DNA sequence: TAGTGTTTGTCGTCTCATCT
RNA sequence: AAUUUCUACUCUUGUAGAUAGCAGA
DNA sequence: AGATGAGACGACAAAGCACTA
């Protein structure tokens, strides 16, 4: 099994896109006929069409609702028992409860519900029915039905062209839907509104029977206003009603009960919002809550589950401290022996329960109340210093852009405060705080789509990429490239000299003329005509227009001799009643089928009808006028054939069939004189004449289609339902690079350190001496190694948007033979994994000094090679581009510049695919990711977590369906014809499991703070050691240090039985370590730069302001200075730790404690000296501790290095894993106790 | 009494309940 | 600063890589 | 928690009907 036999697999189908260029005069002919125009009026209709459209969903949808009488009362125990008893068995008690009740209201509108009559029932079935498709415009839904006259007009315009309503149909299916869908009527009944109306009930009767006066003055205020007049107060909040809320209007009247595109747009929007919370006096309103909360029942007050993580991450120490305080609170209350499972109890009771704020001021001390006061003022302040505060006039300076965001934030920052409050009704919420509460929180909702629908109209570029489908007034356009539906679809294409164009003809004078071209010999100077001949498959064609023909079915059942067939046949063909009688049998497994001798036996019978009925298709084939001289002699003898199957496989490939004929040129050019042909050069800069070098992917595909060898033996598929498009010009400020300036370019020197943007901006207004202010001193000083670029030729930024473009899309099968879809691709990827050991491993991992950095491994571990992909094709992105872009954050926190970034780390993420996809197919190795679902990344690496990075494995993913290399050459595999085909189609992001055919992925987690020498991994979570009697049980844990006076080197015996409460729980391999403190010496690495050993980077300066800045540390050193300041001796040799306790010196404990912190950080990065590595703090077999600055080709070499070989080894264990076991199967994701098992097994 | 302009044929994959 | 169009770019009226479009979040 | 199973939807030429002479 060959790493070359993974090709031609499974179908795969891209749809290519290219720019029209009109050729001659076919866009004054376009213009003078108006397509562009009324194209434009079409695509500007669907708006005008789609409320037209909507009166019938409405009115239909409306006049359902008003016929729904049910019984809520087992809706509303299956809602009391899920909050009574929160077990999972009355969760899918629920769930099942609420689907019944979902399709008890989607049974009203597809007609199968037993409330209504069979008349009233099946009328609805027959307008649900035609509600979705084409039926909409005939009127006939609507003469079953309430509109305009508009609407006739309008509905009239898309008769046979509901194209664009396509995705339309399945947003309104999404209405009607009976799933669980927030987009649907039947959810919103029974899932929204409902809890609502059954919550209204209870807080009703509960106000009524306290204060009973209430009753009649809740009476009172519904007669005054005139709403339900035929129904009492008491029967409003009592479950049959709700039938009767149902409606909008009643949903309107019962909550009237209740409650009794530019630049200026934005401003003019949110200023009229903005002073609207003023009259509102939301502020005054809000203020005045949180100021009840120093007197009021905090009992009462709830916070919610899904904030409280946040809330403690905001107002204390680190996100833990609220849920452990309220933890270590509710084990002080619990009763009798405190079991282990009465602990696990109250943990998973704080994960999904909402907690009352005086149970978290009384587990968590005064000190959150003083941080709740100082956050709540600190939020209240900003919104009220953000409100009174004007908006500029424009949004043309930054300086303007950003007092814009900065009210935003405070917008949201308030609307984020409110959020932290419980909303449901499970818990006893304050009667007038909630009511307050959600009338704010509810005027504050437009707040939140304001900050998107702003930042999103200043983080969008300065194009409109908006595009309309051009129909040329045929329904069918480009449908089929067929030469027997070329006259109904009007689309053909043409060859000249290498280049390919699309040439459609529209109707004559609003009639249809066929264009009958001349075929000519190909000494005769013209283009070279597509002539696409296709037969869609057999297996559905051969019965349709053989013996599925209404007529012959007619005359079969009404007699019983042979008819013949003159009617599209070169000669007639015969068809007896027996081959009728075999594909219309009295059972539903036909003899064709293999069912029948599945469920028969009868192997001669089957056999005899199946060479039957090949014998008819061939017979068929020969007569048919358009297959009468395909090659139809090629299919093996009939007899042998096992299954239709195998038969229709076989036949399939040799229906379809493109060929060319020359065609002169003054015939096609006086066609497009006249106007009958409108002619369209397909251009993508791949076919301009100063082209130059290797082409886009897409252009090899285009050329490969037409490629001889493709046309001898089809691999590339031309498809149908081709589409064109029509761009207008989105100009709002042209800029260009004209004669006669000067160029700068964005590279220094060295062509791969890119200048700053504002300083690159400024150095070239500068060079055109055409900047007034003088250089910066960074500038001025940066000037002398840039290089600068007279104007050859007018460079046009954005010249693509200056004028109006055509486009067409048209899809292609790539490996068209191959099946229609994968099956068990994992199942091959791990028998030729099996049979071939030694394929390498290839670890991608994320640093923090690059971008995305690689290691490949062999079978044994040993590095291949390391590789850093932060510089691709002579361009450096991580240490230059996304640093500069980076300190462009720091100094303004604008929009644009995060947008900026985002789009630059897709385009890097794809430069990182081809380098990936390169270095698979140089190594023939199995490449190992990481998966997204366990672990984060610090925010120290370049990449954002799960939001690009899991996208570029999709794309890598998509990529490796169906690799081409455009070095390659076609025949051979991996080129255009047999591209490789090493990974399985994705489906979904959760779907993917730890292997897609080649891509493996494994956790996260514990693979770069690992020593490549011994596995070790600091155990200790330092966070749990706070006070000095925890450092004292801590430091007493250890066995002993003793000073090695032969080396100078710190030993600190540590056996992992011993400080479990401080440790992570994870205990591997190796029982016992041994800490070494090297002897800060100077070593040497292979290039000579000297380092001192045993260096340590640490940030903690201050408790909590512990990341201010580095600090250099050599633990040695001071760890012997402060031995010597303490008056204890240690060259003996004799152990510390109990002198240091018998000492009693905080201070002296304190800093050992924080000696031994540092030490066991193995990771010291820095990135103002431009250092990053990692220092292994115990020693291997070998005796010696690693250290990546001495720069061992064989070891990482830097820390991301160490992640990288370390994902690789995961992704090695994983392999193994498979290899050792007889199943095709891979183990779901490593544990990180077996992980850190195998590692330090496999070292020691 | 023609003639000019949407449905069908069967097979493939998806997609929600479901036996084991 | 020139692109089917997205990123980065310019000795090269273009370069390297990616690119499955339609409708809608 | 992996299955089978009924039902629905994509593919496209050509058969085959809705309007006009």
């Amino acid at each position: 099994t060959q790493f070359e036999g993974f090709t031609n697999l499974y179908q795969v189908s891209k749809t290519l896109r290219f720019e029209l260029i009109p050729q001659g005069k076919t866009l004054k002919h376009i213009q003078e006929q108006g397509f562009i125009e009324e194209d434009k009026a079409r695509n500007d209709h669907y708006k005008e069409l789609k409320p037209i459209i909507d009166r019938i969903y409405k009115t239909y949808a409306d006049q359902c609702l008003q016929l729904v009488q049910l019984d809520w009362e087992n809706l509303s125990a299956a809602i009391d028992s899920y909050r009574k008893e929160k077990t999972e068995e009355t969760r899918n008690a629920l769930i099942e409860e609420q689907a019944t009740y979902r399709n008890a209201i989607h049974d009203y509108f597809i007609g199968r519900t037993d409330n209504l009559t069979d008349a009233i029932n099946k009328r609805h079935a027959e307008i649900y029915k035609g509600l979705f498709k084409a039926e909409l415009f005939n009127g006939k839904v609507l003469k079953q039905l309430t509109t305009t006259e508009h609407e006739n007009a309008l509905l009239r315009s898309f008769d046979k062209f509901t194209t664009y309503f396509s995705g339309f149909y399945e947003n309104r299916k999404n209405v009607f839907s009976a799933e669980d869908i927030s987009t649907a009527i039947p959810h919103r009944i029974v899932q929204d509104n409902f809890p609502k109306f059954k919550e209204n009930c209870h807080i009703f009767t509960r106000l009524i029977t306290a204060v009973p006066s209430l009753r009649e003055h809740f009476e009172n205020v519904k007669k005054a206003i005139g709403i339900f007049v035929s129904t009492s107060i008491e029967e409003v909040f009592s479950f049959p009603f709700y039938n009767q809320l149902l409606t909008q209007t009643q949903i309107d009247l019962y909550n009237q009960l209740l409650g009794g595109k530019s630049d200026e747009e934005v401003i003019q929007s949110f200023c009229k919002y903005k002073t609207l919370l003023r009259n509102e006096n939301v502020l005054e309103t809000a203020e005045a809550l949180f100021n009840e909360l120093n007197s009021i029942d905090l009992t009462h007050i709830f916070i919610s589950h899904k904030k409280l993580e946040t809330i403690s991450s905001a107002l204390c120490d680190h996100w833990d401290t609220l849920r452990n305080a309220l933890y270590e609170r509710r084990i002080s209350e619990l009763t009798g022996k405190i079991t282990k499972s009465a602990k696990e109890k109250v943990q998973r009771s704080l994960k999904h329960e909402d907690i009352n704020l005086q149970e978290i001021i009384s587990a968590a001390g005064k000190e959150l109340s003083e941080a709740f006061k100082q956050k709540t003022s600190e939020i209240l302040s900003h919104a009220h210093a953000a409100l009174d505060q004007p908006l500029p006039t424009t949004l043309k300076k930054q300086e303007e852009k950003e007092i814009l965001k900065s009210q935003l934030d405070s917008l949201l920052g308030l609307y984020h405060l409110l959020d932290w409050f419980a909303v449901d009704e499970s818990n006893e919420v304050d009667p007038e705080f909630s009511a307050r509460l959600t009338g704010i929180k509810l005027e504050m909702e437009p707040s939140l789509s304001f900050y998107n629908k702003a930042r999103n109209y200043a983080t969008k570029k300065p194009y409109s990429v908006e595009k309309f489908k051009l129909n040329f007034q045929m329904p069918t356009l480009a449908s089929g490239w067929d030469v027997n539906k070329e006259k109904c679809n009007g689309a053909i294409l043409f060859v000249k000299n290498g280049l390919y164009y699309l040439g459609i003809m529209p109707k004559q004078k609003g009639r249809y003329k066929a264009l009958s071209f001349e075929p000519t010999e190909k000494t005769s100077e013209g283009f070279d005509k597509m002539y696409y001949d296709y037969f869609p498959d057999a297996a559905k064609m051969i019965p349709k227009c053989s013996t599925q023909l209404k007529a012959v079915t007619a005359h079969f059942q009404t007699h019983t001799t042979p008819i013949l067939l003159s009617n599209n046949f070169i000669e007639p063909l015969e068809i007896t009643k027996e081959i009728y009688d075999l594909n219309n049998p009295e059972k539903e497994p036909k003899k064709f089928q293999t069912a029948y001798a599945k469920k028969t036996g009868d192997q001669k019978g089957y056999r005899e009808a199946l060479c039957k009925w090949i014998d008819f298709t061939r017979d068929f084939l020969s007569k048919y006028t358009k297959t009468t001289s395909i090659d139809l002699s090629s299919l093996r003898p009939s007899s042998q054939y096992k299954d239709l199957g195998e038969y229709y496989a076989e036949l399939n490939p040799l229906l379809y069939h493109i060929s060319f004929q020359r065609i002169a040129e003054k015939e096609i050019m006086d066609a497009v004189e006249t106007g009958k042909l409108y002619l369209f050069q397909i251009y993508n800069k791949d076919f301009a004449k100063g082209h130059h070098g290797k082409p886009n992917l897409h252009t090899l595909y285009w050329t490969g289609l037409f490629s001889p060898e493709n046309l001898a033996k089809t691999s590339i598929k031309l498809n149908g339902q081709a589409e064109l498009f029509y761009r207008p010009k989105s100009r709002m400020k042209r800029m260009a690079h004209r004669l006669g300036e000067k160029m700068l370019n964005k590279k220094l020197k060295d062509q791969k350190t890119p200048i700053p943007d504002t300083l690159y901006q400024e150095l070239y207004d500068y060079v055109n001496h055409r900047l007034s202010h003088d250089l910066s001193d960074e500038a001025r000083a940066l000037l002398p190694n840039v290089i600068t670029k007279e104007v050859s030729h007018e460079i046009i930024k954005d010249r693509r948007f200056t004028s109006d473009k055509f486009f067409f899309h048209v899809p292609i099968t790539l490996n068209y033979q191959a099946a229609n879809s994968p099956s068990k691709f994992n199942q091959r990827v791990n028998a030729y994994l099996k049979e071939h050991p030694e394929t390498p491993i290839i670890g991608i991992d994320r640093g923090e000094r690059n971008l995305i950095y690689i290691t490949v491994i062999d079978s044994t571990g040993k590095i291949l090679e390391q590789r850093s992909l932060n510089t691709i094709q002579q361009f450096d992105y991580q240490k230059k581009l996304d640093n500069r872009e980076k300190e462009r954050v720091a100094a303004r926190q604008a929009w644009s510049v995060v947008g900026t970034i985002k789009d630059l780390k897709q385009g890097y993420l794809s430069q990182v695919i081809h380098e990936i996809v390169d270095l698979m197919i140089h190594y023939q190795a199995v490449v190992v990711l990481e998966n997204l679902n366990f672990g984060f990344k610090s925010k120290r690496t370049g990449i954002a977590e799960k939001a690009v990075y899991q996208q570029f494995e999709k794309m890598l993913i998509d990529k490796l369906n169906c690799l081409v290399l455009k070095d390659y050459p076609a025949e051979k595999v991996g080129g255009v014809l047999n591209p490789y085909q090493l990974t399985d189609q994705f489906t979904s992001f959760a779907k993917m499991g730890t292997q897609s055919g080649f891509l493996f992925y494994v956790p996260a987690p514990y693979t770069s703070k690992i020593d490549p020498l011994t596995g070790f991994v600091d155990p200790f979570v330092w966070k749990t050691i706070k006070n000095h009697e925890s450092r004292k049980h801590f430091l007493e844990g250890f066995d002993f240090l003793h000073y090695d006076v032969k080396t100078g080197d710190f030993i600190l015996h540590f056996k992992m039985n011993r400080n479990l409460s401080f440790q992570r729980g994870l205990p591997g391999f190796m029982p016992a370590w041994d800490i070494v403190f090297e002897k800060n010496e100077t070593q040497f690495d292979a290039k000579g730069t000297p380092f001192i050993a045993g260096k340590r980077i640490v940030p903690v300066i201050e408790n909590h302001r512990f990341t201010g800045r580095y600090r250099d540390l050599y633990p040695a050193n001071e760890l012997i200075a402060l031995l010597e300041e303490k008056g204890i001796v240690f060259r003996d040799g004799s152990n510390i730790l109990p002198k240091l306790l018998e000492n009693d010196d905080s201070h002296a404990i304190d800093t050992m404690v924080a000696l031994i912190r540092s030490v066991l950080q193995m990771r010291n990065s820095n990135a103002a000296t431009g250092e990053d590595y990692i220092n292994s703090p115990v020693r291997d077999l070998n005796g010696v501790c690693f250290d990546s600055r001495f720069q061992n080709p064989e070891w990482p070499m830097d820390a991301d290095a160490n992640g990288a070989y370390h994902i690789a080894l995961k992704g090695q264990l994983l392999l193994n894993h498979l290899k050792e076991s007889k199943d095709l199967k891979l183990q779901n994701g490593i544990s990180n106790q077996d992980w850190l098992a195998y590692i330090q097994e496999l070292r020691n």
